């Protein structure tokens, strides 16, 4: 049994934080916000319910101080959106210790790296950092307090850095969460970030939908048959930066069909998901920034073509009026600037 | 009193052959299509009707062959989509002769360039084409025999090839058509393109919409603030084009409102227009290779960036599986090919 620190109390967070402490861990989580942190404190405990998990947990700790948070944790889980991660990174910096996992859930694409950069940078001791490419849980947390868990993926996969440390860090994790499983190295996990297909582009061909809060089902109106073959196109790009690697991810087909079309209009899963109903959505925000922008960086570096992956996120930047090149996850965001497309293989190991 | 052939019996080829023989002139008109041909001339007639033009004309021919409507001709009006001009010309070729005047109603973006490189191809005789810019009507012909006129504009840009030759013209066509008015060259009107910036774009970002035939009113819905924005800023690429050759060609704006939004979202004329109901569009096909394609050259030549025009014409492509960059009018189907920024100037001239 030991001591889980749980970084962000939305809907992941929630669930993270009732299954753990259901499975007799202790848990200590967080939260940035003091009032939401205050509602689950007043109502003593975090409500499960559904199909996937369900029960009354009790957290050790509620705070929204993070070192109080994290200075005791054995693990740290993070589940936040990945345009958080640096902010996390920076202000825990101080308060953790050799001999600690860090584990992003999840780390969208280079969520490790720009991990260890920043707490480097920061003078922490050297520690374990993984990330996953999937969410484990599939929930909503209607309220502070409460969450409701569809389901909790079978099997996951797991990379570190460093990555000789991923039998380590399973072994510490293993009894609580064996749904992990071990990948090679970072750059499998980061580049199976099937959001960053799926959700930019259809948000782009559904822009004005979008603006003007016209409802539409997300995956069975706003992917019609040639809006899943560009899908795929592009999907086709993070494929061959993945090879040039000597990695073998899977395709956003694979994923789930002969086509996105296909998988799309089969899941019965997504019969009832909305589109967004503006423009300031993270199908923007965090998948352009952390999916997207690293993406295209990263080809640039392999000497692998990303027109159509480019081409994406030009219109996007230009159509919000943010300049996702600099915003989001640079080369050297990561700390793999001037670095060939070996060095960088080298680095996560 | 002259002989003008009227090609295309679309809905402008039914209102100028109208127009025309209500005026007094000689009307010889053609359309490839004989059906059409053959239900005209059965009613023997062509009905306008409508508070722009009124009356029960009668031209002198109607056939399906060109050469017969051209030959005795001594203005030529050609009333067709751009895309179909170079088969026009390569058409006619045999049948014209030095001293005819030719108009392309309108151009698009070099139309008159175009149909001047392969007229010459063909051995043709030397004569004057020009080009306007906008369509002197707003009609609609709901059958053969009969078109609704809305209106006719009270000003037309007009230019030709050669240059020198625009007075002559219009002193031929001067007594019918006093609408149009000269401007400098070609490049003039040729990129005074305002589909090539309104079409495209907004069709692009209503994709779904279009594709799953969802009914919206095209300017009204389909053009929300950031979308009108993001064609105001293609548009810039226009004019930036166009002042590179020493032009001042007006902003779509201008054309029509400190912005496009508020253009389109203000003219009355736009109420009840619906967006295309499938991806087989001519705001696609047409206005893409009649419009960014060549404008996307242009700027290539005179070395100005031209980004966004680039990113929807690469994303079209893309999206209805058509290589536009090689099948619309590029440097070289204008015969513009090799010539610096003040060749090309010099060749309009």
């Amino acid at each position: 049994s030991k001591t889980y620190a749980v970084l962000g109390l939305g809907n992941g967070g929630h669930a993270f934080a009732a299954y753990l402490a259901l499975k007799g861990q202790s848990v200590l989580a967080w939260d940035i916000d003091a009032q939401r942190i205050k509602e689950i404190q007043d109502r003593g405990a975090i409500i499960a319910e559904g199909p996937g998990l369900a029960g009354t947990a009790h957290p050790d700790l509620l705070t929204s101080d993070i070192g109080l948070a994290v200075k005791d944790a054995d693990v740290i889980l993070i589940v936040v959106p990945a345009i958080h991660h640096a902010s996390i990174a920076a202000n825990i910096a101080s308060y953790i210790s050799e001999g600690q996992l860090i584990i992003l859930n999840p780390g969208a694409t280079g969520g490790a790296l720009e991990f260890r950069k920043i707490l480097r940078e920061n003078g922490a001791p050297e520690v374990t950092i993984g990330e996953t490419s999937s969410m484990l849980f599939t929930c909503r947390s209607e309220r502070p307090g409460q969450v409701t868990v569809n389901a909790i993926k079978g099997a996951m996969d797991f990379a570190c850095l460093p990555a000789a440390k991923a039998g380590w860090a399973l072994e510490q994790i293993g009894s609580v969460l064996p749904q992990y499983v071990a990948v090679e190295n970072v750059l499998h996990t980061s580049l199976t970030n099937v959001n960053a297909v799926m959700h930019p582009l259809p948000t782009l061909l559904n822009a004005a939908r979008c603006e003007s809060g016209t409802p539409f089902q997300y995956y069975l109106e706003g992917i019609t048959p040639s809006v899943g073959s560009l899908a795929e196109k592009v999907d086709a790009e993070r494929i061959a930066i993945a090879k040039a690697f000597d990695l073998n991810v899977p395709s956003v087909c694979e994923w789930y069909p002969a086509t996105i079309y296909e998988a799309v209009q089969g899941n019965p899963a997504y019969r009832g998901i909305a589109g967004p109903i503006n423009l300031n959505t993270r199908y923007f925000f965090e998948d352009v920034s952390t999916g997207l922008v690293p993406l295209s960086e990263l080809g640039r570096a392999v000497n692998v073509p990303t027109p159509l992956i480019d081409a994406v996120l030009d219109l996007i930047s230009s159509l919000i009026d943010t300049d996702f090149r600099k915003e989001g996850r640079t080369l050297e965001k990561l700390g793999l600037s001037g670095l060939t497309a070996a060095g960088i293989r080298s680095a996560v190991e």
